[PDB]
């Protein structure tokens, strides 16, 4: 589905006006949904428009439960990495001026507030600040066992955030990761027990003991702040891409003990939306949307 709310105009102070529009789009098939808040800022003392764009919504992990009847060897897909990107095109006068989170973060919950100040200054602060005086937008997301890092393509026209498995505990053992190595037991991140008597399909860490991001959903909350000189072209393009990367975890009984293995990037599911931004009218229009997945199931 797709939807765009009419513009919401609010006078922040005597000099700054907020023009807010919420755009949504999703893939029912991929269980990926985007909730984008376009906060256009207009300030009488600055000759550039400011757009504080919040990207939120949902990204299913892509997890598949292993068949409990599997004997000898079993396997499952799990969400190993999430990528959220925002890029600007079709207007050389539109630049990325700030974004949050700004630095690597492995805290269990990320909470920040981006604020706009008279003059065009963008400030940042930890935690969920006010609401208010002045305009501000917050980011709030849980990522237990995962780590946020900036995409290496982040530059003046593109911002990206990678949220990847980082320290996964298995019954007090770990922390494990996508490449944990053990000469005898392989990658034991989600292995049940080395001498388990159960079927292969039942010898995996209990679903509720796995991180929410590995087997459930990731609810991203990111902010990209862009600027545009007011004398430049009136329109531009904003592309927002939400993606989940899946790894295949496996187990195998070798006649003596269990062995676990993790095969990275076995599948990717992505939902992308392209919006035409009218900076003069503070409105957005969906240009197109694409949803894709190259190697589903198992």
């Amino acid at each position: 589905a797709q939807h765009i709310t009419p513009v919401s105009e609010k006078k922040v102070d005597d000099k700054i006006t907020l023009y807010k529009t919420t755009a949504t789009s999703d893939s029912d098939k991929l269980k990926i949904s985007q909730i984008l808040t376009f906060n256009f800022i207009k300030d009488k003392s600055y000759d550039k428009d400011t757009l504080i764009l919040k990207a939120a919504g949902n990204i299913y992990s892509g997890y598949t439960k292993p068949n409990p009847k599997d004997t000898i060897s079993s396997q499952f897909y799990w969400g190993s990495k999430y990528n959220i990107s925002i890029n600007s095109d079709s207007n050389d006068s539109v630049n990325v001026v700030d974004y949050a989170p700004k630095n690597q973060n492995e805290e269990f919950q990320v909470q920040q507030t981006v604020g706009y100040s008279y003059g065009g200054d963008i400030n940042i602060s930890n935690g969920l600040s006010g609401g208010g005086k002045s305009f501000s937008e917050t980011i709030n997301y849980k990522q237990e066992s995962y780590r946020t890092s900036l995409d290496k393509r982040t530059n003046f026209k593109k911002i990206g955030w990678d949220v990847e498995a980082h320290k996964i505990m298995n019954n007090g053992w770990g922390p494990y990761g996508r490449d944990s190595y053990h000469s005898t037991y392989g990658n034991e991140m989600f292995l049940g027990s080395r001498q388990s008597n159960l079927n292969a399909g039942q010898n995996f860490l209990e679903y509720h003991k796995m991180p929410v991001l590995s087997r459930g959903n990731f609810n991203p909350e990111f902010i990209g702040v862009l600027s545009r000189k007011q004398n430049a072209a009136k329109k531009s393009k904003i592309t927002v891409t939400y993606q989940r990367e899946m790894d295949r975890y496996t187990n195998f009984w070798n006649q003596l003990h269990w062995i676990g293995n993790n095969y990275k990037d076995e599948n990717r599911a992505t939902h992308t939306s392209i919006y035409e931004v009218d900076w003069e009218n503070h409105t957005v229009k969906l240009i197109d949307t694409q949803s894709k997945e190259k190697n589903p199931m198992s």
